[PDB]
């Protein structure tokens, strides 16, 4: 029992980090088969950097710009082209450390571990949840561009996030690895800024659930309601409609408690209009929202 | 910026584990040069686990009593001894993926990564601290016992907890590499509980630095304090007392952000006495103490 926020390991990915520089810029590349995918501002200048035209700073360059660097081992660039925001650096060596692995887009509120890099040496692995604005709310200090998020089953890493920019309110923005941003959001420096966000509602109700599995309680009522008088209460309070869909996939987790998913939704509506009182679940005095209910099966009993 | 809880890339660990058994009792070892570790109770039956004698229990085993699988190599035991409450297997293969590594105990307040395994294979990696207590609040199933806590220092991996057993409460204890219990546990079913907590003072200091170097700051104020004042609120709250060594160690962060420790004190003095009236730090509504001033310099911009 114990319910934590629980990172992937990492060692698979560790595996394909490597540096890349262009000029006087270092950031991070992930090195697959004999390619390495950066971010494509590795290639501006401060000079360059409010309003780029990558396509023309590309042209300009040729394979010997970019030093590939593989812990002590230097790779030779033997190609390179733009895809969306992300660089592809043809290299003469295939990673032999490459893991099965696939390109996948996530949709907001759905979760994904970071391997935090620096100058192509992990220093870190943490869970993320992808926000509904499209942001992440991470930990990166420059230095971090090119670090990537990723989730594994069974043998297979599932690359879905590669890191670009921090915003003004601190949180941060990317891409997915076929380089097309997560939200309205640019590389190139602009006033850009995270649109108004909501909370993660279905989530929220697993990570209720994770806390009755774990013997917290103490929130649960002998009341119910129904989906829409819920969905009023949820707009009241930021919180995300709360679908069919989302009921059923909270099915598992219903089950295994005997708490009907409306009745849970219940117990939320009265800790929305009350607070909690002084007490806390599972450790937090907050409602979380970064748990899906696949993360709360994958961690919890059975 | 931002601040996450964040766990040691786990790669260099997950080359280690490996699946024990003995009669029908698997669990998790951690296989180094040519040794494996693993805790002692692998030789138990459900018959003996109330009041076990260890030694009789070895004595009448032999080599091939112990099945080591690593990955889908079977690894031939070639001798077997006790060390306090870890069995140490000697196998007729080095481990090729050996890290350079230290057996290390922690301290009460220091935090470590634990690498989540289940029949020798990786599930999850997250960070822990050893309370007060001699307890860690973790996450673990039934065949998780032989995971390990650890830090990684450069190229170093400092182990420091291997995993033994869950208490009526939900947290967990277990050993040191040596085999030596944190706390007053045994590796024996009776009615042994957690003793005790307090919370670690100079973590949420630590915590709270971190927070202004991240832009919170509005749980600062112009007051100031003594040490002995602070202390006398301290105990009031159930903190542990704080040191003139726990100011020293804080110097660096009060450096950086030019607030004074005791300056901070007087801040978290108001924030014990007076709550946080609705509002946040760092995104939580509890004040944090899993954190240390070597985990916030090391995460926080300099
Ligand atoms: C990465 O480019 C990076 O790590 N580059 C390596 C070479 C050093 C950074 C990562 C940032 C750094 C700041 C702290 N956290 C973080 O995640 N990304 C940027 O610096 C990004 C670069 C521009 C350049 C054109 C393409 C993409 C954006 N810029 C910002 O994140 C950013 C934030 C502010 C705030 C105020 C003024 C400017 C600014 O730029
Ligand atoms: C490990 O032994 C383990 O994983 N063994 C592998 C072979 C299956 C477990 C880990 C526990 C399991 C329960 C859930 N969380 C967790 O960390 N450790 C135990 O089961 C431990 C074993 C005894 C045996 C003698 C030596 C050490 C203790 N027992 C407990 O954790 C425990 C908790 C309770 C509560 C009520 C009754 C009994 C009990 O046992």
């Amino acid at each position: 029992s114990g319910f934590r926020k629980m990172a992937f390991p990492s060692g698979k990915v560790e595996g394909c980090m490597v540096q890349v520089t262009c000029g006087t810029t270092t950031l991070n590349g992930l090195w697959l088969d004999d390619v390495v995918y950066c971010p494509r501002h590795v290639i501006c200048t401060s000079e360059d950097m409010l309003n780029p035209n990558y396509e023309d700073l590309l042209i300009r360059k040729s394979n010997h710009n970019f030093l590939v660097q593989a812990g002590n081992v230097q790779l030779r660039v033997i190609g390179h082209s733009m895809q969306n925001c992300v660089l592809k650096l043809k290299v003469d060596t295939a990673n032999p450390k490459t893991p099965k692995y696939k390109f996948v887009r996530i949709q907001p509120g759905q979760t994904f571990s970071v391997l935090a890099c620096y100058n192509g040496s992990p220093s870190g692995v943490y869970q993320c949840a992808m926000r509904p604005n499209f942001t992440i709310k991470g930990s990166f200090l420059n230095g971090s561009c090119g670090s990537v998020g990723f989730n594994i089953d069974y043998d297979c890493v599932s690359f879905c996030y590669m890191h670009h920019m921090e915003l003004p309110t601190g949180v941060h923005a990317g891409t997915d690895l076929e380089g097309n941003f997560y939200g309205p959001f640019v590389d190139r420096q602009t006033a850009q800024a995270a649109g108004t966000d909501t909370t993660i509602t279905v989530n929220v109700l697993a990570w209720l659930y994770a806390a009755v599995i774990n013997g917290d309680r103490w929130f649960l009522n002998r009341f119910t309601t129904t989906l829409n008088d819920f969905n009023l209460v949820a707009m009241k309070y930021n919180y995300e409609p709360l679908t069919q869909d989302h009921v059923d996939i909270l099915g598992p987790l219903s089950a295994q408690t005997g708490i009907a998913v409306l009745d849970m939704c219940a117990s939320l509506k009265e800790l929305l209009q009350n607070g909690m009182n002084g007490r806390t679940i599972l450790g937090s005095a907050l409602l979380e929202d970064e748990f899906t209910p696949f993360d709360v099966v994958r961690q919890c009993s059975g």
